[PDB]
């Protein structure tokens, strides 16, 4: 597949869409603001729209390597603040996936260059959960790590000034930590769902405990 | 609601597992993406539907108004991994009409934290003030989102990642595309670059072509 | 000079200070919050305390390569937000200096590595003022660039959400753009001094015009 | 006021120009710094007075609570320029008692933007919760600022810049120091590292020594 094919594919896709339903492009402008923010991995193994059946227009999306919410990453924080304060999304979903190159590189630590600094935030998670990871078979640790990573990023998201303020003011925002295996594309709820500070803390410990009981 | 998403996913997964189990086997079999797509978080039309590309062919970054800020380590980490590790052959920066970030940069409401990110668009707006003044006021927001794409391509080409890749003769082409939400038709802004010569010549070619389109 | 000498110097400096004036360390804790934020270069050719005669405790300091205030640099923005909203500094001084390695590297563009990305923000200034720079002798351009850089960083600082909010709420905060030549250590006011949005804009154009008239 | 600073500077400059004009000539003559100092924006005692180092010997970075965040490109750019370009021989991370950033991380007032930066200290606080629980509550803030320094040294050693410099055999020593504002005496936290072995062994040595000091 070359660039000339993409431009041609696009021309055909739009022409077939305009002739069958000319209203499709009209409606989208009229369609309400997105209700969901999706924070996922740049790998985008299965697009969020196909995973969830959500329409374009219902989702606002951020993608970065290994779907991180770093405390001081102004790129992700700016997407989150615009989504929560301006679009007033009702749900934020952080979704991780199995076979993630970023997760694998964080553990294997090849000398990849610049990206290694970003991946040190995953190495932090690997260290935080070293006791839990040591209780389970070595061949399961990478799978547990991508799920632990999601739960930690939800925990970071909930602790951000954006979410603390939104929740303290009683805004309706639910944050979710989901994951899927590439072997089935089935979304699994990691049970860290939070609607306020209480459910953020309770949900975080509930999700870690459930993962611990699943692998040990 | 959230139960509907889980319901849609369950039925979608079971349907694919039953009709073509090889689909997920083919997914598990690693075939590196050849394209990096840098687009807007608005994601008005997903990149896969716009281009007809299969998900395994794309590596994606999305941020507000599809910026490539010189010092944004989130985007730079995606670009460095894509170029040096995945060895993508193409990087496409795609902008779109009716972008909330572009509109907020011009209108300047007091939105909060996001206003700092949007000051990088205000920088571009000031840069092209003379060009924008030569066209009707009602056309300026449309010109601005296209000018924004071209400036982000220019930043991408100037990054250490792209300068190093081109100096070592790696095959990487960077593109600046845009689409109107009125038709979803991709338009090449003609800033396409494969090296330092085409980066500079392409940038001025794209600005001149936009100027001739609107003036 | 080795590390063992620094530890020994420190032991002697403190002992001579404690025996002569034991109250020195007591007073500092009691001393009021700093009234000034100094944003300067990591080169720190002449320390801010010696340049201004300010005491330790009167200054809150940030230093980075070429004294930048990037719109999206959360390190500098976090220092500024804490200084303005928490310490309630009355003055913010951005100070540049001649013979700055970062400024020179931005123009000469050696392949230095990671730092080149940070320096592209200086290359942006060089491009913005290309017409002005082209009107003056080539040997003067690097000197004009470090002063233009200061004025642009003041302009960025004033446009940040932190300063816009502080000023809109009537908080007393003055921002200054200063520079000194290493040949005399004399602070020069670049005349971009701003106490509100009006003086930010008027001051910026006043400083650029004055620099233009100085070099052309 | 501001006029006093300009007045102090004028008299200081004229005084040096008259008494020793060679001072500024020696300043203009480039002699690269051998030390990078990463300290807190509080700058309670300037690094030059604490150590007796001359300004030309130091390259300085200051941020709230002297952090080395894995993905902070401001600090990473200072470190990369210092290590690869200036080829500093020593990097000193210095923390201090009574740090406003450390106190705010624990007390968690709703300060605004800065709270996000401080979550990196809250990460460290949680990491050492068991150790902190073994000492009196009134000692915990003092232990925390020292633990913070050691963790930032650990981050610095793990950065691509330091891993690359040590792998190529460059002579760079990283230090974790702290001083109490009660005496200004520099204390070596004993996490000193020159390579990957001493980084790991030094980190555990420093934590164990702090544990034995407070428990
Ligand atoms: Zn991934
Ligand atoms: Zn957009
Ligand atoms: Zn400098
Ligand atoms: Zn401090």
């Amino acid at each position: 597949k070359d660039i000339d094919t993409l431009i041609s594919n696009n021309a055909l896709w739009s022409k077939m869409l305009v002739e069958e339903d000319p209203g499709f492009f009209e409606k989208l402008a009229q369609a309400q603001k997105p209700r969901f923010l999706w924070i996922g991995c740049s790998d985008s193994r299965v697009p969020a729209e196909r995973l969830t059946g959500l329409e374009p227009g219902e989702l606002f999306v951020h993608r970065n390597v290994a779907n991180l919410v770093i405390h001081t990453d102004l790129n992700c924080l700016s997407v989150v603040q615009y989504a929560v304060d301006v679009l007033e999304v009702e749900h934020i979903i952080i979704c991780g996936h199995s076979g993630c190159g970023g997760i694998k590189a964080a553990v294997e630590n090849p000398e990849l260059g610049l990206i290694n600094n970003w991946l040190l935030h995953i190495r932090d998670i690997w260290l935080k959960h070293s006791s839990l990871l040591g209780k389970m078979p070595e061949e399961q640790r990478l799978d547990a790590l991508y799920e632990l990573n999601v739960m930690e990023q939800v925990y970071n998201l909930g602790h951000s000034t954006i979410m603390q303020s939104a929740w303290k003011r009683g805004q309706n925002v639910t944050i979710h930590g989901w994951a899927y295996s590439i072997n089935d594309g089935l979304l699994r709820d990691l049970d860290v769902t939070a609607t306020n500070r209480e459910t953020l803390e309770n949900g975080y410990h509930k999700g870690i405990s459930a993962l611990s009981l699943k692998y040990i």
